[PDB]
């Protein structure tokens, strides 16, 4: 008798396939998701150089001094980047993972704390005023466990 | 048998759960601490500016020509920024890291060498005197580990 | 700074080395850049109770080369000693890839 | 059997330990040759002063109207600054670094272009007459890797 020797085996066999996988592709995400982030670190200091010298978060690209088209903006599994008053919007591409982020969206949220400006990352928002922003729930809010976790900031 | 396929893993259950991470927390902790430097960094000048420009360290906010209130100047996970006669205190947040970080504090440390100043950061100092500056020795002086290696500075 | 760190204090770690500690390590000291760890007692039978092990740097131009094992300690830039105490946890025990004294 | 999941721990244990350390410490390098660089940011216009003032280049600190002890001006990893027939050579210090810098030597070329003056860092030179300029090859140059880019020039 050794077939509890194979028992064990086809007890390994079946495998979990850990969930440290799927929540590294969340943070693997999190790596291209970080993709989009190091994207808007340009815009951070370029957005805000217009909010500064302008009185007012840019519209758009071309206001924001940087490719005017946002899809020339773009990632290794990033889509584009566009400014929104001020917010800095990045889409996803396409395949590249399984994961649930194709096509889906990031936001970069600023605000002014007595001058001293406040990024936070994370679930899609958007501006309306100097420092009115709006949850941005289209539905392309990538999901908390793929998001950082200290930008894991909605609009407070 | 199989056993110890079991064991071993185990054994790798049984993490280590590196001291790269709490020495990343404190090296985190040296990130957010940047936060705080990256704040002084504006009062470098501007402490210097009273300096040059009226020959004494600036007591304070009001003097060196930065919010009146230190709190006002802050950072995402920085409370509040003071001038004290020059030296440039920096006191931190709350919870954002479970290190021994919170509320603590960062001096920043200046002294002319021939005009040619001299920024210290590091265990909290304070100035009493054009070139006299002190061990602000209070408790919080935030550990040597958290800190700069280039900063770990003292009044020499 | 230039030069390899004596010890856990100037290296920027917990200054005691105890401090820093495995499931089945006792403690990591820092020794002119060499890492030194010690093992725990019981935990298993083996013959690592208390047993040392180190980590060897070297700058390879510039490119710096981890190589672990064989006790050893630094006495100077790049010269480095066998530290050969008795503390060697045997190469059986050891990795492969580190299975490198000093050179 | 899980031997090659320790196999590969040790494959990452034997880590590079990226020439993007030693690389960055020769701009780790180039951050403090930088910093002995904003040392000679002063003399660029204090140099030229003599220069446009008197129509030759000063010989030294005196001259030029700075510390006429070169090592009263210093840095932080910076050892002295003289002036030599305007060419601004800067020592550096000791440790501090491990780096191929201690004690080395750092130059800023100068050129007068139709007036329009021409400064140009590295290589260590020094000057003769008006616009003749000499490599300085003492074996003070700090090596072109630590240098930077944009001055990564000699005398022409
Ligand atoms: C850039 O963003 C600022 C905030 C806009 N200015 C205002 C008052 O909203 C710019 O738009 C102005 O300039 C463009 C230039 O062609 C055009 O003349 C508009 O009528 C202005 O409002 C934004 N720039 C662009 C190119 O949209
Ligand atoms: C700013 O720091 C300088 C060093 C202070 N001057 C002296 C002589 O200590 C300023 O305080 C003077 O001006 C304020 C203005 O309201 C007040 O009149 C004090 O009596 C002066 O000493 C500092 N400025 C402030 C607002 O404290
Ligand atoms: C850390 O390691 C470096 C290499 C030591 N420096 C030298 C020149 O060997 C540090 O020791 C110096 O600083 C300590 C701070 O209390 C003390 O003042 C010593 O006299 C210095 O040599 C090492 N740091 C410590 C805390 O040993
Ligand atoms: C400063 O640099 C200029 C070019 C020198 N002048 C000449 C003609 O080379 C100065 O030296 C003169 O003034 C000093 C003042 O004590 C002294 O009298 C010399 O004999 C002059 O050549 C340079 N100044 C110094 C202090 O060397």
């Amino acid at each position: 008798f050794t077939l509890i020797e194979l028992m064990i085996v086809i007890a390994i066999v079946g495998i979990l396939a850990a969930v440290a996988l799927p929540a590294y592709q969340d943070y693997t995400a999190r790596a291209q998701v970080s993709e989009a982030i190091l994207l808007a670190e340009g815009q951070k200091s370029a957005v805000t150089e217009y909010y500064l010298n302008h009185g007012k978060w840019p519209e758009n690209n071309t206001s924001a001094g940087v490719a005017s088209s946002p899809t020339d903006i773009k990632g290794k599994y990033v889509k584009e980047v566009e400014v929104k008053n001020g917010v800095v919007t990045a889409t996803m591409l396409s395949s590249g993972v399984n994961n649930e982020i194709k096509g889906k969206k990031l936001s970069l949220w600023a605000r002014r704390e007595n001058g001293s400006v406040k990024w936070f990352c994370g679930q899609p928002v958007t501006r309306t005023d100097d420092d009115t922003v709006a949850d941005a729930k289209d539905g392309k809010e990538i999901d908390t466990k793929h998001l950082p976790s200290t930008c894991r900031d909605n609009f407070d």
